[PDB]
RNA sequence: UUGUUGUUUUUUUU
């Protein structure tokens, strides 16, 4: 029922492979303060960092369980102020790893606590928030590995696959099978719903931009971006001109863009802002 | 243990999508007398035809069970007529014949074929299908009559490709036997080409204008190993970059292999070269 | 509709 603004990507990079700028599986994507694009390249067991234009800068990590090694890294997040890179690993490892902006290993934790990490983010106080699929848990860490909060949401979540937070201790979780974003507080109380069936079907990720606006991305037919206020009011809706392979994850860039990681081993950058027409 | 000549592809085309020159799943590839590249685009329920340089010419077929395609997975060309032989995988599991213009001619074999996994045509116009799981070879005439039929569960573990010479010898690539197995039309096992160490996990087989046997695999890099029909090794190549899972391969008379891959792209590798100056 | 492999892992839907 919504007439969506058409959009095309202005940037595309990546391909299959093990060399620099190549992926085996780009399961996770994140963006730092300088709009560098950080990608979890799972089956290469490494993290790759690109600039905002998709040029390879550097990589870190290799297959293993030792320090400075990764085993199936799937999601990434950035500590804004320090530029530290938060990495989650999939089961059987299911733990958090922290690397600094130079790709040096800092620490790892949460291995005995996490089961199926599926989304990760960091609030303005540096607390690390992980959402887990299947078991439907949310776990909040500090950067040294202490558990600050923990709660289940198996009552409200069917398939959680993305998470962000505002500065009011509200957690926005995209739910693939509920066709919407679910909002919680740090205590674990369900607050409200953003989007829903018919406008945000099968969401694959969620973002919060510098305006505090909530972006919900999905690939239900074309690639769609639906933008809301935190109270749930729709303010913008976009749709891609071409169809995309399965989408793993999305991240926001300060220029008003979404970085899209897809199963065709490529990343796409869509602009969701435009000039005001005369 | 074999020192392989390194190679790079000189042509690349295709991407994910439903439009012309886009694929959802390029499961099958074939080449006609004019080196047009014919692609089975399975989940789009269509066949797409490109010229030797990867330019889109035209498409035919749409989803359905009427005299339409439902999950076409392999293709072969009747050289003299330019007819396109199409197999559909289960549940349909039948052969369809289209002419060079993409016009439906006829369909057959629905009640006999179970799991078509490879198809080719001999110089007399007989259509040969190899089936995985059940390990069968079935030879049809162009009206749909079964001329020959035999099981090879004793010699085959995972057949995924087939070609023939003009001597009624059938060359079948076996993914889990790491070689090509040779049979006659009666079903007698004749000999083996390749083996463990040089043709691991073959994904297809070809016979070129010289009667030379090409075995393609993606066990690490993309490899081409070339033999005589008696099994003597004469050439061996390997790609400089790694590829996503490869569905199928076909030969171009200019001395190239067309490679269809799970990254929704086709690659053309040249396996001939200039003689260096001595 | 789908048996490639390329270290275990990966509930998107189309």
């Amino acid at each position: 029922q919504i007439k969506r603004q058409k959009m095309i990507y202005h940037c595309k990079f990546g391909e299959f492979g093990v060399m620099e700028g190549q992926f085996t599986e780009p399961s996770g994507v994140a963006v730092n303060a300088q709009n560098d694009i950080i990608v979890a390249d799972t089956n290469n067991h490494r993290i790759q960092i690109f600039d905002k234009e998709g040029r390879f800068k550097f990589q870190f990590g290799e297959c293993g369980k030792r320090d400075s090694q990764l085993l199936y890294p799937n999601r990434v997040a950035v500590v804004r102020n320090s530029g530290d890179i938060i990495v989650t690993e999939r089961s059987p490892t299911h733990q958090i790893q922290i690397y600094n902006q130079y790709g040096q290993f800092v620490r790892k934790f949460g291995a005995t606590i996490l089961q199926h990490p599926r989304g990760v983010t960091v609030d303005n106080k540096g607390r690390i928030i992980v959402v887990e699929c299947k078991v439907m848990r949310v776990i909040i860490f500090d950067q040294n590995g202490n558990v600050l909060h923990k709660f289940g949401c198996s009552k409200h979540l069917e398939f959680p696959n993305g998470v962000v937070v505002n500065d009011k201790q509200e957690i926005f979780i995209s739910d693939n099978r509920a066709h919407c974003v679910k909002v919680f507080n740090y205590e674990g109380q369900y607050l409200r719903q953003i989007g829903g069936e018919g406008i945000t079907n099968y969401p694959i990720g969620v973002g919060i931009n510098s305006n505090g606006e909530i972006l919900i991305a999905d690939n239900h037919n074309n690639f769609n971006l639906t933008i809301f206020t935190q109270d749930g009011q729709l303010i913008s809706a976009l749709e891609s001109k071409v169809k995309h392979a399965q989408c793993f994850d999305v991240a926001l860039m300060d220029d008003g863009s979404v970085v899209l990681a897809s199963k065709d081993y490529r990343l796409y950058i869509y602009r969701y802002v435009q000039l005001a027409p005369v």
